[PDB]
């Protein structure tokens, strides 16, 4: 049979993505789809602006089958560790055959090109990054540089190189490059990205980007907002802002932030993963000298930072995530399959990833310790309660910040249940 | 000669603390007034409407010839440590002779019988206390209860101690226990405190409670809160809050402090001070349960729990604070003399404690390493330097929270100097 597995966001869903699943359902003409999505948190190191639940509602709507939460471990990090995640948990699923992507090149056998060069490491190229490192680059450009001089010293061409400084390029080669590190029969697609980039931030009609959404949400324009989204999608947002759970931004968790960096200190930074060139003294002065959270970023940010990654640091730094969970976390990978909803046609792969899965599978999130203690696969304990642990602060720390104060209280893990859509 | 030292807040200062001033002073007719003074943050586990350099602007207008900060590990404790803490201070200032507080009962023979059976604790007493301790009460109740089994049993009246069920007067008693604890010389003194009593909410003209002062201030009547202080006083006020830094309320924390209690573990909290009967727990759940700060308060809050006590966990818990530290805060002392400011007539009998102290004197903040490092005394450097972290970064912790941005830039403690008033 065939089983489309999907790495998303979708923070908001748009009629870009929609377009997305159309045509990769169109490609792969599967039997089933499956989605691995992120959970509150996302990889720019912002906020979903509206919680998980609701957007995998959404998903089960716009015709996704069944949808799986990315471990917020994954979700947070870089396109390294987010593929390795994503490619892990898909895999572990059994039952995906396929997987698409959005792409700027539209070029497969490139991309498994490059993947194949990062995965192989062969000697020549480890050698040219060696030097390319120590002459003082950050790691993409240094690998970039290093790729560019590997292509050119095989004959091949090196302004093809230039294709993989686009965001969605990146995410599918660490794609490749995490399946193959795992070693999974997961076939790859790539379907060309039509809209705006993710990193523009203007509003032009549909599709526009996610973050022109987002920015148009800021401004109150909902004329805008209703005619970049579909019907269901606009629909369950502003369900989801009427009842006082939206929308959620970055800068109210800002202040956040910024107070409780005053309150750590220069060993704290060091202990947190992503910690290196100073930046935990960086970090440190910055938050005792700015007075908020933008000019925190503008701050720590240098010609050689970009926003994303310190947005991430900072992420990483309010869950106290310690390099040392981090690095296990990247050996081994997750260790559950955790479950967002499904349709009625979803309970059928389910049930058929009931007896394929590689790992446990998690519906009933008050159950999960009978899960883990009844479960004949072996698993790292201590890694899957830390993982789990990590998942609802997450989820808890993101409750705080419901306009409604009402919609704050108690844990929404354990208290909310798998979406469950009837046909 | 006479030096008058007082144990103080002025949180803010009103017509009362002007009166109890006057009438110490005329009491001892000194040759110069030193106040010890709480920082940022206060007993009752809420923050200083203005910070402490305005606050001891003030004081220095209103009389006080030099104003000395009490360390935030002894002022954010209940009144035991308080005490233990101030009086320490004073002590160690070494010039300091007299020493005057405000009380219900006006009984110094009284408060000194009671502060010397918990001081050299009696085995009697002991036995009783250990009995009632047993029987399920808090510490307050129990050592009230044994207090009247012991003077009853030494056939004095027992139905004084009702007397100590009140704010000023266990401040008193406990002053005069850590005055008996570090053998300390100072002359104690008690004047009738004239106005509503500290946990008086309601505002009634002068002098009003510094409760019912903020209340007001709350509640935008400014004419309620320029009649119930006096002209400087009020004046110093609306120029903190006109240039935005302040007024400063605990439910503008609250927020902050519930989403930082929900990141936490049930042992972080078995590691802070001053948890024991569940606490943890109650901690634990209510931060999760609870949507707002006060529902948290009410949450952990039961018939054993007072507000003050759990406020006061709960600055504990957000500043890291643990348990082996403040024990040797609570057995060594403070290991420092800061200097929050002077008059012209003030740097005459500070240049005398410039000799006389018993601990090392800090004026200039950025060289207190060097301080540290060439002072002869012999006091603890690793107490020093986690004490005067503690305060650093309790002053830039309440710095956030200024209503504006601008104010809320660089370190208070270093950037900002002793407040000198000429004259």
């Amino acid at each position: 049979m065939k089983v489309l597995g999907v790495v998303v966001e979708y923070n908001p869903f748009h009629n870009g993505h929609l377009y997305h699943l159309t045509s990769a359902r169109e490609l792969v003409k599967p039997d089933y789809t499956i989605a691995v999505m992120s959970g509150n948190f996302c990889q720019r190191g912002e906020p979903a602006v509206i919680d998980k639940f609701a957007r995998a509602e959404i998903a089960l709507r716009m015709g996704v089958d069944v949808v799986l939460e990315l471990p917020v471990v994954f979700a947070t990090q870089d396109a390294g560790g987010f593929a390795f995640g994503a490619v892990c948990v898909l895999d572990a699923t059994g039952v995906v055959t396929d997987v698409v992507f959005g792409s700027e090149s539209n070029d497969i056998e490139f991309l498994q090109r490059v993947a194949r060069i990062l995965y192989e490491q062969p000697d020549e190229y480890q050698k040219f990054l060696h030097e390319e490192l120590k002459k003082g680059y950050s790691f993409p450009n240094a690998r970039k540089y290093a790729l560019m001089r590997y292509f050119s010293m095989k004959g091949w061409n090196e302004e093809e190189v230039l294709k993989l400084e686009k965001s969605n390029d990146i995410l599918g080669v660490e794609y490749i490059h995490s399946a193959l590190k795992i070693g999974s029969n997961i076939r790859f697609h790539t379907i060309k990205r039509v809209g705006a980039e993710e990193k523009d931030t203007s509003f032009r009609g549909r599709f526009s980007s996610a973050t022109a959404i987002r920015n148009l949400m800021r401004e109150k324009r909902w004329e805008e907002v209703r005619d970049s989204l579909p019907e269901d999608s606009f629909e369950i947002l502003m369900r989801e802002i009427n009842e006082g759970r939206g929308p959620v931004f970055l800068e109210n968790m800002g202040d956040f932030l910024l107070s409780f960096f005053r309150l750590k200190n220069m060993d704290f930074f060091e202990k947190i993963h992503g910690f290196s060139e100073g930046l935990e003294k960086r970090f440190h002065v910055c938050a005792r000298q700015t007075g908020s959270y933008r000019d925190f970023l503008e701050c720590v940010k240098a010609k050689r930072f970009t926003f994303s990654r310190i947005r991430r640091l900072a992420l990483f730094s309010v869950f106290e995530v310690n390099k040392e969970f981090v690095e296990k976390s990247n050996t081994k990978g997750p260790q559950y399959i955790r479950i967002l909803g499904f349709t009625e046609k979803g309970r059928e792969i389910l049930s058929l990833m009931r007896k394929k899965a590689k790992l446990p599978i998690v519906t009933n999130m008050s159950l999960y310790r009978k899960v883990l203690e009844k479960t004949d696969l072996p698993v790292d304990k201590q890694l899957f309660l830390e993982q789990i642990d990590l998942d609802v602060k997450a989820t808890n720390f993101y409750s705080m910040f419901f306009p409604s104060v009402e919609q704050r209280c108690g844990e929404r893990d354990f208290s909310i249940h798998p979406i469950f859509l009837r046909t």
